[PDB]
């Protein structure tokens, strides 16, 4: 499988950001979800897609208001409002398909 | 359930092994490493595999450089001769249902 770029995002405190992820090669829409590793930290499963109007659900624990997503038959977009220095990290959108994980973008937000 | 990445500096030419346990696994055939190139993408490197050596590498990464320790502890990812292009971050995780669980992994850097 071809090697892939992570989108830098250079942003500034108080930005809306928005990370893209592309339904058009989304087999299973179940199977995909955000992923989001802090600097130094193992990644961490954050949002899924759900099968509902606003199209996601966050992984349990996770409440900040300020992150959502936006899901439609085109795009599996995450979205920041008010970005801050804590939210800096490399997110990476993945569907599971049977025994490993594909992951088919990704974004390194930074400060 | 946060972890912290073990951080290894290396110079060219060591041999590395990083770390993961098989002691919480519900399903091996799921188990996987992944390896992120700096700046990129991360992609499925080398999945658990019944077999004598007990794993198999993906098709982009076939490397004589590149093993495993695999027993009923161990998942752990070996490479030999280390060079530069090997820098990045290096994750073990299973996948469960819908979405995959990672429980460890290495920052490999130079």
């Amino acid at each position: 499988m071809d090697i892939k770029e992570l989108h830098v995002k250079t942003v500034k405190r108080g930005e809306n950001v928005t990370m893209e992820c592309s339904m058009s090669k989304v087999k299973d829409k179940n199977k995909l979800a955000w992923y989001r590793q802090s600097f130094g930290k193992v990644p961490q499963y954050f949002v899924r897609y759900y099968s509902s109007n606003s199209g996601y659900k966050f992984a349990e624990g996770f409440k900040d208001s300020r992150f959502s997503m936006t899901v439609n038959d085109q795009k599996f977009d995450l979205n920041i409002i008010g970005t801050r220095e804590d939210d800096g990290g490399e997110y990476f959108c993945g569907e599971v398909e049977g025994n490993t994980i594909k992951f088919t973008s990704g974004t390194r937000l930074q400060f």
